[PDB]
């Protein structure tokens, strides 16, 4: 059941923050809904999520405008999969938030597909920290290069970053992992405004991402079940 999934989720996280001294308010909890259906997802909405994490386009475009057509208030959409040029113009036209910022040319796309009416899209730079099998996200070393670039784009906002660690068994390197890109989100949040967003961790590696840092699990199966 999903209302009680939900409740769980949010005690781990609630106890997670305080053992290591920080308030349960300064984690968010987005719940991806990748491969949920609708239904799947009203059953959170109803529980009192209104955050969601959307992997593909076109699907999360579906589940987005069904919601809409209820009249659903208070949702935000994040959409944390790999963008393709060909489909920006459906996360700028539809999503309130992107995760996947790996190269100033997407970027600069969503900014310019942006329709004028809504909001600037809230952003993050994807950090690749550790999986030599994934061409999504950028290195650290180009990370000051991309961000003031990003930063300038009118209708986008740069809150911060966002990383898939390659999978790791032991807790040690969870946690080391997870502060290289606590690090790098606080020695960019010395000098650019308002980074406030750090999206690290999901169902497997949640204690170790929210002990190093992170402001944002991303919690799929944990709470939609497989
Ligand atoms: C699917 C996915 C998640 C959730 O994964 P779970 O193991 O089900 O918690 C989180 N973030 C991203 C980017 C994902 O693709």
């Amino acid at each position: 059941d999903i209302a009680h999934n939900l409740a769980q989720v949010r005690d781990k996280i609630s106890a997670a923050a305080t053992r290591c001294g920080r308030s349960p308010e300064e984690i968010t909890l987005l719940a991806v809904s990748k491969t949920a259906p609708a239904s799947a997802i009203a059953e959170a909405i109803d529980a009192g999520q209104r955050q969601f994490g959307e992997n593909y386009v076109q699907e999360g475009v579906d589940k987005i405008r069904h919601f809409q057509e209820l009249g659903v208030t208070g949702l935000e959409w994040h959409f944390i999969g790999p963008l393709q040029s060909n489909k920006s113009r459906l996360v700028a036209e539809h999503f309130d938030w992107c995760h996947t910022i790996d190269r100033l040319r997407i970027a600069t796309r969503l900014n310019d597909q942006r329709p004028a009416e809504l909001p600037p899209l809230n952003v993050l730079i994807q950090i690749n920290i550790s999986d030599e099998n994934s061409a999504s996200g950028i290195q650290l070393a180009e990370l000051d290069e991309l961000a003031a670039a990003v930063a300038e784009l009118p209708r986008l906002r740069l809150r911060g970053l966002m990383a898939i660690p390659a999978p790791e068994s032991e807790y040690v390197r969870q946690f080391e992992v997870a502060r290289q890109m606590a690090v790098a989100f606080a020695g960019l949040k010395t000098r650019y405004p308002h980074i406030d967003t750090l999206s690290l961790g999901m169902s497997d590696d949640m204690e170790a991402a929210i002990a190093a840092g992170s402001t944002m699990v991303r919690i799929g199966t944990a709470i939609f079940g497989a």
